[PDB]
């Protein structure tokens, strides 16, 4: 109809065809804290999310509870200095979701990383689900904080279930048989071509400056191998990275 | 309180203190074409924006009317390929703002320019202020077309009032007294180092490529003019574009 505003009023009769979401992207972090140390940081002057799951949620009448801290509509501080197939400040059409979770401690040496409760997981998934559905996210868009800043972050971590929510319509995933196909008769630990991996990551959305650093680029390739390659992610490239990447590139595209 | 929803519920008690709009920009533009002939541009699978604003809008109880095409929540395309103060792809985090005006118009080579009829810009006004401060959008961030994309578009122009609008508090300009004190004693036209000046206008927000063209250069300090030095745009550093420049950084920073 006719909407009455002060000097003006607007005719909201005619929609345009072109009207999209401003929000594309769903970030996974993790906390690398307790509940309540999360809780107080997270709703601080300086970080924060739009969800905050907690470890085992408190269940109220068979659901889990996870709790809300930003609109979805407005933007959080979730995401810093971030890119992704193309767009960087991150924060500005993406949502976060932080998981309670320890992340990894180096115990001797041996940086290990802590394992997501089932129950956390289950919790999770309708929520992802919902956000999804209502902006129509698409699924390589749903994306590890790692994937959008490299060269700093390492969660949600490489035992975080990316596969596991995969199959339920959360978050691309190759195709097993496409997989293969590219790998192109080689052992999977068959070392590749660096600089041919790191323009295909580049192409799927991973930040890859023409210029970077054995270790700048190891980064890259191991967050991507955290992601998609979690039984080793040393960033060394190898077939199966490279076939991982090509069948994720047919599949999704950029 | 507690949202219930499918498999989960939402605790949205706690509330974080980070929380901001995704919108923080308001692009003008004009449509150089006829009421009619906007509107079915604005909504069709190409192009849109979130207002379109008559030449001589039709009044009801003493209100202009202006038509929304598209939700303020949702982003639409009138942008397209953008930059400003370090951001791209701008339509994710602003609002469009087309107005029917004709646009220039190469009459006996002297490339003209439509005036805006003063009825259009007193039903922009009001609107202009409920958005700005709907998102506490900051003056600087209150742009024209041409601003966000130098090599592409003039719009809204040289003929568009920036001056008239700042002082209603929509848009970023200069100080008298700052903007002389600036010019170091020189003639507002004396020629200045293109170099000193492109970086004063790349900290403001103009997209400056490391490795531009005269033509390309030109076209930064143009739009630029044709925004706080309408009374020439040539593209050409001078003491006055640069001490306007200076006036705006001190004012408004980065
Ligand atoms: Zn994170
Ligand atoms: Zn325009």
């Amino acid at each position: 109809g006719i909407v009455e505003k002060e000097g003006y009023q607007l005719d909201t009769r005619r929609q345009a065809q072109a009207a999209y979401p401003r929000i594309k992207v769903l970030v996974i972090h993790y906390t690398a804290d307790d509940f309540d140390s999360s809780l107080a940081t997270l709703t601080d002057k300086q970080v924060s999310s739009h969800y905050l799951v907690p470890a085992v949620p408190p269940r109220y009448n068979g659901k889990p509870r996870i709790w809300q801290l930003v609109p979805e509509q407005e933007l959080a501080w979730h995401a810093g200095i971030s890119a992704w197939r193309g767009a960087t400040r991150l924060n500005d059409t993406s949502i976060g979701i932080e998981l309670e979770n320890r992340g990894w401690q180096k115990s001797a040496g041996v940086k290990y990383f802590a394992p997501f409760e089932p129950a956390q997981i289950q919790a999770l998934i309708p929520l992802a689900k919902d956000i999804i559905a209502r902006y129509h996210i698409k699924p390589e868009n749903v994306v590890a904080h790692a994937d959008i800043a490299p060269q700093r972050k390492d969660d949600p971590g490489p035992l975080f279930p990316w596969q596991q929510l995969a199959q339920q319509g959360i978050g691309a995933w190759p195709d097993a048989q496409r997989v293969n196909f590219y790998l192109a008769g080689r052992a999977p630990h068959t070392p590749v071509d660096t600089a041919s991996l790191l323009e295909l990551l580049a192409r799927y959305g991973y930040d890859v400056k023409p210029d970077m650093t054995p270790r700048e680029q190891r980064r890259v390739i191991m967050a991507f191998q955290m992601h998609f390659r979690p039984t080793l992610y040393n960033g060394e490239a190898d077939a199966e990275t490279q076939a991982i990447a090509e069948a994720l590139l047919e599949k999704y595209g950029q």
